[PDB]
Formats: structure tokens, sequence, C-alpha cells
């Protein structure tokens, strides 16, 4: 479960470490905000999306209940960005600083410079205004940071409110309880390991069956050695039988007896 | 003819001694620059009518040649002030500052600090004005001091212009000669002159006779007593005959010897 907070921290790390420097201009802020600060959202999607096995698991079947989880382990991490780039402010003041309204706003009071100035308005992220525009642009630098840190907090509130309706929805409408939920979760990870384990240790052994059958004998370590003294091997099982294998499974139950796994039901 | 001249040195003298401000403001700088630059104009312009004798001359009559010459002789005054107030600046460029377009000046290139500012346009005299606007009313400085400048050339010029014309006309359309015009004016002065002394002199020994009427003897001193031993009096001239004196006299002809004045004509 760690991992994504690992992710988070490493996030925030680059979020500090690669660049970003606010394109004072008048229609280029707009496409620089959103871009960088979308783009690597989309990415850690897609990350997200790659390493969740469900989403291979379900391709290769070809529903809700999966969608929902799949999508909810991958969009921690864009969330967990999208919120720290609200709160950190000078990136969404660098984007909507030239739809600011130069009439109404409150300063030492003078109107504004002119009416020619909407690419002097967009120019205030960059620091550089003259000394009336200086004391002038702090006024709308504290409402645009304002505005972004507002809508930050209000995401992650939303976000807080999703996960605890989520839960509060899956454990209502679920047919099992919830400590043998809990059982199943624990048998899903234990299956995994160690059919992983196994796998390995059945295929170097095989491999090295057909090395020996080639020069005449195999070089091994102690270890390895162990490994074809214990563990005999022939051949591998058929493909129907990997292909009965892979799956989404929902719970089924056999009389009295109930499967966790689609592995299980090939008992 | 020199009081003219001295008159119009002491109104320059005057001009730099007793006060000029800017009231730099919206609309009472058009007011300031009427009044201060043309009542002054409108005083001298009463007081040349008042000292020109012609004018109690015409209204003791109560016709073109005597207005002609006593508007000409009166003039001379507002006009030498409104020509030296024109050409020194710094009070047309206080009147007709606010009504500069903001739009038409060319600097160093900014529009203009708002559409507000035309109660800031007006106070460019007062030399308050930000340094931009430093930079920015020195344009505005020297086009209006232009303006006003060449107004004042073409005032000289047209000035001169009417008293060419004023003489060539009037020497053209005379019935008399131009030395005899000459004989003519020496004569009024000689004339008026004398008349003056003599009045002074005669009306001097006719109060001293009514003094000693009274006291007995009158107290004098060398000069009045020579003044009472050569001329005797009696009594003055009857009132129609100080009737008949005044008036103006147009130039008359007796039989082949000409009249030069009405005191001439009572010959």
């Amino acid at each position: 479960n760690g991992l994504v907070a690992l992710g988070t921290v490493g996030s925030q790390e680059l979020f500090s470490v690669v660049a970003f420097h606010c394109p004072c201009s008048p229609a280029r802020n707009y496409l620089y905000g959103l871009a960088a600060i979308g783009v690597p959202a989309l990415v850690l999607f897609i990350i997200g999306i790659i390493l969740n096995n469900h989403t291979w698991n379900l391709v290769a079947e070809c529903t809700f209940l999966l969608l929902s989880s799949i999508l909810g382990r991958a969009a921690v991490a864009p969330v967990t960005w999208s919120v720290i780039s609200l709160l950190r402010g000078e990136a969404y003041v660098c984007a909507l600083s030239e739809f600011v309204d130069p009439s109404s706003l409150t300063a030492r009071e003078e109107h504004f410079p002119s009416a020619h100035a909407t690419e002097i308005l967009a120019r205030f992220p960059c620091k550089e205004n003259p000394d009336n525009l200086s004391d002038f642009r702090e006024e709308v630098s504290r409402r645009l940071r304002y505005e972004s840190q507002l809508f930050g907090w209000l995401l992650i509130g939303v976000v807080a409110i999703l996960v605890f309706l989520t839960k509060c929805l899956k454990h209502y409408c679920s047919p099992l309880s919830y400590r043998q939920e809990a059982y199943w979760a624990q048998y899903r990870a234990n299956e995994d390991q160690l059919f992983q384990r196994t796998a390995e240790v059945h295929s170097r052994v095989l491999a090295a069956n057909n090395v020996r059958r080639f020069f005449g004998f195999v070089a091994l370590n102690k270890d390895d050695e162990e490994l074809i003294a214990n563990f005999p091997v022939e051949g591998t099982q058929p493909r129907p039988q990997w292909n009965a294998i892979t799956g989404v499974y929902l719970y089924r139950e056999n009389q009295g007896l109930p499967l966790y796994s689609r592995l299980h039901k090939w008992a």
C-alpha cells in the first residue's frame, strides 16, 4: 500500500525538481498551464493503469466492479499531483491572470494604467511591472492564489467524500461478510506469490534439463543443485490449462464449500 | 509722442511687477486667463479714451474722421499689452491647456495616463506631474507656447498693416496737401499752449483784483507784481463766446484765406 505514498513523495520531488517558468504572454499562459499540469497527470494515470494486472486479466477475458477497482487504484496518483499543484500556487495564477477584469479591483486608488493593458495584466507573474503596477499587482496575485487554494481544498474534500462513499457502498452491496473478504484478499496475495515462485523454479529446472540434454552436463550452484535434486520435471501443462487459469473470477460457490479463485476452481 | 512709449514701458514693468499664478484647475483657467489679460487692456483703453480731449470736444458738440483719430490714439496702449502678453507665453498656455486632445500627441510612446485625465491635463502649468507625465507635459507646453507666439506675431503684423493702410487712406482722401496739414498741426499745438497759459494768467490777475477789493491790498511775489503791472483786466468774456470757441472744427475756407480753428473763425 505504501508504494502509492512513495510515488506521491516522488511526484512532489519531481514537481520541485524538473522546471517551471510562467510564460508571461497574452494567450500562451492558458495552454502552458493546462499542459504543464495535466500531461504529468495523464502520464501518472497511464502508469497506474499499466501496473494493475486487473486490466490485463480483463482484456484476456475479452463488469462495473472491475472498472471501479482499477480506476480507484489508478487515479490516486493524478489526484495527489493535481492537489499538490493547486495548493502550491504559481501555476493557477499563471494561467488565469489574463482573464481578470481590470475594472473590478480596489487598490491605491487609480483606475488602471489604460484600456490597452491586457498584455500588461498577464505579465504580472513574471514580476516585471512598474512601481505603480508593482503595488498594484499584489492584489491580483493574492486573489488568484486564493482561488487556487480554495479549489485545491475543495478537491481534497470531494476525493475524501468519494472514497468514503465508495467504501460504504461496496460493503453494503456485496454478497459476503467483510471478515471473509479479508480472508479472500489474504488468499489472493498468498496464491499469487506462491505461484510466481513455483513457476520460476519449475521453469529453471526445465531449462536445466534442456541444457543437460545438449552438452551432456549442466553447471550449477549448490542452490540449483538442491533444486534439481528435490523437484523433478518432465513437461509443462497444456495450453488449455493455462487458458483455464487466466480470467476474471467472480465469487462462485460449489455445494457448501466456497471457491476463492480460478486456480481453486481447477480442483 | 513719446508718452505712449513711456506708458508701454510702464505696462511691461507692471506686467512683470504685480503678479501671476496660473490656477491649475478644470474650468477656471479659461476665465482667469481671459480676465487677467483683458481687464488691464480694457483699463488702458479707458485711460486712452479719457486723456484725449477730442472726445470731450465731440460730446460738447452734442464724424468718421473723429472716431478713427480717437480710437487710434487710444488703442495703442491695449495692443502693446496684448502683444507683450501673448509673446510672453505662460498666459495662453494657462488658459488653453484643458482643451488639448489627449489622443493626438506623440511622445515617449505611451497612450495616455487614462481617460480620466482632463483634470490631470490642465494641471501641467503648475509643473506638478509625475515623472512619466513630467517627460510627457513638455510636448503640450511647447505646442501651446508655439500657438501663443504665432498669434502674437500675426497680431503685430495686422496692426502694422492697419496703420499703414490708415495713413495711406487719410492722405489720399483729404482735401488739403500734406505740408499744409503739418502747418495745421503746428498751429493747433501752438494755439492750445498759448491759450492755456494766457487763460491761467488772466484768471490769476482777476483773482488778485477780487482779493484786493476785499482786504484793501494783495500780497504777491515779484513775478505776480509784474503780471499785474503789465496786464490789466476788468471782466471775462460772456458765455456765448466760450460756447462759440468750443466744438469740433472741420476745415472751412473764408474767401481766399483759410481758417484753421474755431477761435480763428472768431476773427
